[PDB]
């Protein structure tokens, strides 16, 4: 199994997948996040933030209340299993995080914090 | 011993849980459906309907479509795993599936089709 994916965010607030499938052969798994269109970041930045699918109204809730400059992510919320940070157009991100903070049997969720985006740029994270 | 699990829907359209966890050794799993409280079907029916997570949204609007004498659900409808009938208060409903019709690593959600539900009456189904 590939131990990384490639997600884009588009202008249209949609991400390119909504399914990750993690194999716990995989050690770490690296999310590569990019923006292709030309909005810039203060009006369509993507993020790409993992939490417990429990977590995830909290963590959208306190990145809106966190504001632009933050990426619209609390700075150092614990829920956060693992971020990238909110791009613009033409920009790309990784991020890389240990496959021990994945829980057997527990349901994930990944989205985008930019308030709003996650009504649509939401997707479903689960071992195999 | 292990291969069920009760839930109910309530007056205020809330499930009272949002996560389950089917034993990949079951054969079969049976998910009993009550809806204490008050209301009629007509006003605040429930359901218990299992699909894919890329399928709810589907499943959903065309059971909208479908009216409440067809339980809010799209007839023989190839993306519905398992559902219970549309209940009202002090009523109850039981159904069993087969798990061989889940598979490992993919993103299984459970929602409530009555029209509006699904916003607050969804959650995640998992294999351990
Ligand atoms: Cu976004
Ligand atoms: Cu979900
Ligand atoms: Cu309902
Ligand atoms: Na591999």
């Amino acid at each position: 199994a590939e131990c990384s994916v490639d997600i884009q965010g588009n202008d249209q607030m949609q991400y390119n997948t909504n399914a990750i499938t993690v194999d716990k052969s995989c050690k770490q798994f690296t999310v590569n996040l990019s923006h292709p269109g030309n909005l810039p970041k203060n009006v369509m930045g993507h993020n790409f933030v993992l939490s417990t699918a429990a977590d995830m109204q909290g963590v959208v809730t306190d990145g809106m209340a966190s504001g632009l400059d933050k990426d619209f992510l609390k700075p150092d919320d614990s829920r956060v299993i693992a971020q990238t940070k909110l791009i613009g157009s033409g920009e790309k991100d990784s991020v890389t995080f240990d496959v021990s903070k994945l829980k057997e049997g527990e349901q994930f969720m990944f989205f985008c914090t930019f308030p709003g985006h996650s009504a649509l740029m939401k997707g479903h994270l689960t071992l195999k």
